[PDB]
Protein backbone atom coordinates (compact mmCIF):
# COMPACT_ATOMS: atom_id res chain seq x y z
CA UNK A 1 0.00 0.00 0.00
CA UNK A 2 0.87 3.28 -0.70
CA UNK A 3 2.28 5.36 1.98
CA UNK A 4 2.35 9.18 0.60
CA UNK A 5 3.76 12.37 2.31
CA UNK A 6 1.89 15.79 3.16
CA UNK A 7 3.48 18.94 3.46
CA UNK A 8 4.73 20.05 7.34
CA UNK A 9 3.40 22.18 9.61
CA UNK A 10 5.23 25.52 8.73
CA UNK A 11 7.29 25.70 11.33
CA UNK A 12 9.34 22.69 10.93
CA UNK A 13 9.30 22.68 7.46
CA UNK A 14 11.52 25.82 7.97
CA UNK A 15 13.70 23.73 10.59
CA UNK A 16 13.78 21.00 7.91
CA UNK A 17 15.22 23.89 5.42
CA UNK A 18 17.33 24.89 7.61
CA UNK A 19 19.61 21.59 7.94
CA UNK A 20 20.57 23.03 4.02
CA UNK A 21 22.48 20.56 2.15
CA UNK A 22 23.16 18.03 5.45
CA UNK A 23 19.53 17.01 5.61
CA UNK A 24 17.91 16.01 8.53
CA UNK A 25 17.83 12.74 10.84
CA UNK A 26 14.18 11.79 12.31
CA UNK A 27 14.26 9.58 15.70
CA UNK A 28 10.56 9.34 15.75
CA UNK A 29 8.21 7.72 18.58
CA UNK A 30 11.23 6.75 21.19
CA UNK A 31 8.25 5.30 22.96
CA UNK A 32 10.84 3.98 25.69
CA UNK A 33 12.82 6.95 26.04
CA UNK A 34 10.39 8.75 28.79
CA UNK A 35 10.51 5.39 30.84
CA UNK A 36 14.29 4.89 30.83
CA UNK A 37 17.22 6.53 33.14
CA UNK A 38 18.24 9.78 32.86
CA UNK A 39 22.12 8.72 31.38
CA UNK A 40 19.84 6.97 28.37
CA UNK A 41 18.61 10.56 26.86
CA UNK A 42 21.73 12.11 27.69
CA UNK A 43 23.98 9.44 25.63
CA UNK A 44 21.58 9.87 22.83
CA UNK A 45 21.63 13.49 22.80
CA UNK A 46 25.10 13.67 22.75
CA UNK A 47 25.36 11.37 19.71
CA UNK A 48 22.66 13.66 18.04
CA UNK A 49 25.08 16.40 18.83
CA UNK A 50 27.74 15.99 16.96
CA UNK A 51 26.68 15.31 13.26
CA UNK A 52 25.97 18.46 11.14
CA UNK A 53 22.73 17.30 10.11
CA UNK A 54 19.27 18.56 11.84
CA UNK A 55 17.84 16.46 14.23
CA UNK A 56 13.84 16.24 14.95
CA UNK A 57 13.14 14.04 18.29
CA UNK A 58 10.12 12.61 18.85
CA UNK A 59 10.52 13.08 22.49
CA UNK A 60 8.53 13.82 26.08
CA UNK A 61 10.85 13.63 28.71
CA UNK A 62 13.32 16.05 30.43
CA UNK A 63 15.15 18.37 27.92
CA UNK A 64 18.85 16.24 28.11
CA UNK A 65 21.35 18.13 29.36
CA UNK A 66 23.69 17.26 26.48
CA UNK A 67 21.10 18.76 24.05
CA UNK A 68 22.83 20.15 20.83
CA UNK A 69 21.49 22.96 19.01
CA UNK A 70 20.79 20.98 16.18
CA UNK A 71 18.58 18.75 17.69
CA UNK A 72 14.61 19.91 18.41
CA UNK A 73 12.20 18.28 20.78
CA UNK A 74 8.84 17.53 19.53
CA UNK A 75 6.55 15.87 21.65
CA UNK A 76 4.44 14.96 18.51
CA UNK A 77 6.17 14.40 15.21
CA UNK A 78 4.01 13.90 11.81
CA UNK A 79 6.03 10.98 10.95
CA UNK A 80 5.26 9.68 7.44
CA UNK A 81 5.32 13.42 6.40
CA UNK A 82 9.03 13.55 7.82
CA UNK A 83 10.03 9.69 6.09
CA UNK A 84 8.85 11.37 2.63
CA UNK A 85 10.95 14.59 2.95
CA UNK A 86 13.50 14.77 0.46
CA UNK A 87 16.17 16.29 3.06
CA UNK A 88 15.74 13.03 5.23
CA UNK A 89 18.77 10.91 5.44
CA UNK A 90 18.13 8.60 8.44
CA UNK A 91 15.42 7.43 11.00
CA UNK A 92 16.29 6.59 14.42
CA UNK A 93 13.37 3.92 15.40
CA UNK A 94 12.47 1.39 17.96
CA UNK A 95 11.93 -0.73 15.53
CA UNK A 96 7.74 -1.34 14.95
CA UNK A 97 6.04 -2.57 12.44
CA UNK A 98 4.97 0.60 11.51
CA UNK A 99 7.45 2.85 11.05
CA UNK A 100 9.87 0.36 9.31
CA UNK A 101 6.67 -0.09 6.95
CA UNK A 102 7.25 3.99 6.27
CA UNK A 103 10.85 3.61 6.11
CA UNK A 104 11.23 0.93 3.91
CA UNK A 105 8.09 2.99 1.49
CA UNK A 106 9.98 6.24 1.55
CA UNK A 107 13.30 4.87 0.88
CA UNK A 108 14.99 5.93 4.28
CA UNK A 109 17.75 3.75 5.87
CA UNK A 110 17.65 3.27 9.93
CA UNK A 111 19.30 2.50 12.65
CA UNK A 112 17.56 0.33 15.15
CA UNK A 113 17.20 1.01 19.19
CA UNK A 114 15.41 -2.25 19.51
CA UNK A 115 14.32 -3.52 22.88
CA UNK A 116 11.45 -6.01 22.84
CA UNK A 117 11.71 -9.57 20.98
CA UNK A 118 9.97 -8.28 17.96
CA UNK A 119 11.77 -4.88 17.10
CA UNK A 120 15.57 -6.93 17.60
CA UNK A 121 13.58 -9.28 15.05
CA UNK A 122 13.07 -6.29 12.61
CA UNK A 123 16.34 -4.64 13.09
CA UNK A 124 18.12 -7.64 12.53
CA UNK A 125 16.16 -8.64 9.26
CA UNK A 126 17.01 -5.32 8.09
CA UNK A 127 20.54 -5.06 9.12
CA UNK A 128 20.64 -8.54 7.02
CA UNK A 129 19.42 -6.91 4.22
CA UNK A 130 22.04 -4.37 4.10
CA UNK A 131 19.51 -1.41 4.74
CA UNK A 132 20.26 -0.43 8.40
CA UNK A 133 22.23 -0.85 11.54
CA UNK A 134 21.62 -1.28 15.43
CA UNK A 135 22.92 -0.18 18.80
CA UNK A 136 21.45 -1.14 22.03
CA UNK A 137 21.22 1.96 23.87
CA UNK A 138 21.57 0.17 27.22
CA UNK A 139 24.76 -1.68 26.51
CA UNK A 140 26.75 0.38 24.13
CA UNK A 141 28.07 4.01 24.51
CA UNK A 142 27.42 7.34 22.66
CA UNK A 143 30.28 6.79 20.60
CA UNK A 144 28.58 3.69 19.01
CA UNK A 145 25.07 5.59 17.86
CA UNK A 146 27.75 8.17 16.24
CA UNK A 147 29.25 5.76 14.32
CA UNK A 148 25.92 3.95 13.35
CA UNK A 149 24.66 7.28 12.40
CA UNK A 150 27.29 8.90 10.67
CA UNK A 151 27.26 5.39 7.93
CA UNK A 152 23.65 5.22 7.73
CA UNK A 153 23.36 9.06 6.90
CA UNK A 154 26.64 9.13 4.49
CA UNK A 155 26.61 5.24 3.00
CA UNK A 156 24.62 5.73 -0.03
CA UNK A 157 24.93 1.60 0.02
CA UNK A 158 22.34 1.60 3.08
CA UNK A 159 19.74 3.52 1.47
CA UNK A 160 20.36 1.81 -1.95
CA UNK A 161 19.57 -1.38 -0.34
CA UNK A 162 16.82 0.35 1.28
CA UNK A 163 15.26 0.82 -1.91
CA UNK A 164 15.62 -2.72 -3.21
CA UNK A 165 13.38 -3.71 -0.19
CA UNK A 166 11.33 -1.34 -2.17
Amino acid sequence: MMKPAKPLPKEMEEFVQSSGENGIVVFSLGSMISNMSEESANMIASALAQIPQKVLWRFDGKKPNTLGSNTRLYKWLPQNDLLGHPKTKAFITHGGTNGIYEAIYHGIPMVGIPLFADQHDNIAHMKAKGAALSVDIRTMSSRDLLNALKSVINDPVYKENVMKSS
